[PDB]
């Protein structure tokens, strides 16, 4: 018979940053920080809820928009402190975006009305 | 000055085809993608050359939506292998994308029994 | 209360095959070498000064065509003895390739008037 394994992933991702500041507090800093810092992204990067690996101190992050998300990822791995055997993923509206795309592209084709990027990241 | 000559070259023929006829094949593809109709179904074999260890079973039923990417620690804690050791799967001998869901490559490639073939091998 | 998180790559790398091995020799040698193995092609692997991890002892190879850019990495991280942790990077001009790209395809694309293929790698 059929060995069943992984699962679906839910869209039901919620972020605290959005949750914590009113949509116009929200677009005012994303389009400050654009502003101030034109050559990266605001990024939030959360924990999705059945991700089994380690939290993140901080959430809000300025990328610079040349980088890759296989980049991206070496440097939230380093920070997450994760053993090289386990694994790391980003979902945007859950879907995992190529390694080779430049966050800077993954920021123009997704970013919210508030000026942020918003990844969820976990081990599954 | 001399070059170092590393990596070799790589059509698979899957054993699983030999064991089963095609039309059981078939009439199992197709009642279970009945019965799953957010999964598919695939065929997991080791690639003859690869010096890792094989799978105990070869069938597995996998979200449409799952990644390569997801799917390779789903198998790869399955194989008796070492850390230092390298998996790589094949599609048709082509390595896909590691954000290619399991769902597409399905759609692109299930074979006429509805299901999809995947070797795998190390380096 | 952002977190600024990676640095931009200004694009600066020069190779020392280049600067050690006149042109007309390296063309010579990568015509004939194509000529005699047509499934390999030529590489030159170099660190780039910036990266913190260890050098290649040889830096020229003949990888197969069909050879992904995900095993030649497999097979370089394992010549540097790099940590697990470490990350790896290749970039030809300047741009990380997709690791399901085959070594053949770059070439294609890229190899230069002495048909040699640059690759730098780094560790960001």
């Amino acid at each position: 018979s059929f060995t069943l394994i992984g699962e679906a992933s839910d869209g039901s991702m919620k972020f605290v940053y959005k949750e914590e500041h009113p949509f116009e507090k929200r677009r005012s800093e994303g389009e400050k920080i654009r502003k101030k810092y034109p050559d990266r992204v605001p990024v939030i990067v959360e924990k999705a809820p059945k991700a089994r690996i380690g939290d993140l101190d901080k959430k809000k992050y300025l990328v610079p928009s040349d980088l890759t998300v296989g980049q991206f990822y070496f440097l939230i791995r380093k920070r997450i402190h994760l053993r090289a055997e386990d694994a790391l993923f980003f979902f945007v509206n859950n879907v995992i975006p190529p390694t080779s795309a430049t966050m800077g592209q993954l920021y123009q084709e997704h970013h919210e009305e508030d000026f942020f990027l918003y990844i969820a990241y976990s081990d599954e």
